[PDB]
């Protein structure tokens, strides 16, 4: 449960530009409250903020080449969301993410396939 | 036998722009779908799992045999994917396709 | 002791890749090391000793490192350890006196390095 | 550029590959991050004299994923984590305020993605 | 105390397990153990003692070396340790580099063949 909001990629590109690769482009980005899940043409950037003021911030880059396998499991009911599991090389447990209402569930999967296969 | 024209229709939206269905096998009520880029294990109510294993992530594999059992080991992890290939499954075909598409 | 590869190509044909060919093979008691242009296939049988047959395919890129340890003993037995990508524990194979231990090592070198 | 790369190339040359060349370097207080065409070299000094020196090479092809997180009092510092092929635990480097944390991130992106 | 090893002699010894296209680059002996750099791999040769009949030949292709480190004790105290991380092995191989070793050349060799 909870909704994901699409993020404007022109503004995001200006704000992330300094930590982006010279030939990197943004494909897709979602916000969930303060956190962001960013698809570039080279990696996922997972931006997680912690604390009341949200000043404890991490940027976790997951290059697509580190995603060794992945899975989508459809929701059983309208009340539930589909689930994305991403296995990252060297990490035993998958990163599990709810494909919240508001996400392009098929586009997300197509992007991972476009950049990771 | 799996209707590949139909399956290609249903999986079409989650395929890579440069990706196309090649072959599929039924293994019980589940499916092994082979595209040009990955093996998709489709296991089933309204709840289905689509587990993609890119060919480039398969490090080694083994078939032991009577039913057979397939282990597919994946880059960056200890544990294999394990699949029972019961009498009825095209065991030789699955092995040929793994060889053709990964090696 | 020598493996007839023409016969072996015919037996393995159904699981080989369309671009794959056999290069060399070595018998180890009832088991075989089959080197193709793409992979080592370790074929393990129990034969009279059991029901199991295992065809274990190791593409050469997945061999991360390897070791041969020999007995300091009259038996002249050796042991091969193959470490395969993603596993910390080696696949281990006893190579008893009579095995072409040197040959298997040179071939692992030629195909994996 | 933080440092004179022509000088640095002369200094590091003896431990660099014949077809390896320096790209960029960053000071991390008394430590250094040296980016070549093939690896990141972390040059770290220990002790008040800095007599104990380590050169830790991480080839770009071995970096699987990475993370930068805020650290320290009032989140003014940063911590870089580099995960490396074939191991669970990351290489962790503390990047204290004054370091070009943004530049280092861009350069890792440029060389590892 | 490490001794340098004659490579023409060693090539004759190791030739039967070497790749047809492989060549020896550098080798050190401590008692009867050897650390061999070829152009394709490290070979770690471990014999128990001075006559212990058992021997281990551990081959580490350069591709399996995921990262590596040289740390030195001092500005004038030249003892050094080489650490080599091998894919899938948690602990690094640690080689002490004391008298008789060429610490620069070892580093050059690893850079040339691993990178
Ligand atoms: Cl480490």
């Amino acid at each position: 449960g909870g909704n994901a909001a699409e993020v404007n990629l022109d503004e995001l590109a200006q704000e992330l530009g300094p930590i982006m690769g010279d030939n990197e482009q943004l494909a897709l980005a979602y916000r969930v409250i303060r956190d962001m899940f960013v698809f570039t043409n080279k990696r996922l950037i997972l931006i997680d903020k912690q604390g009341v003021t949200g000043k404890k911030v991490s940027y976790h880059s997951v290059p697509y080449k580190a995603i060794t396998h992945f899975e989508v499991e459809t929701a059983g009911t309208f009340d539930m969301d589909a689930e994305l599991k991403l296995w990252i090389s060297g990490q035993k447990d998958p990163l599990v993410k709810e494909l919240k209402k508001g996400t392009d569930v098929v586009g997300i999967q197509k992007t991972i396939a476009n950049f990771s296969l």
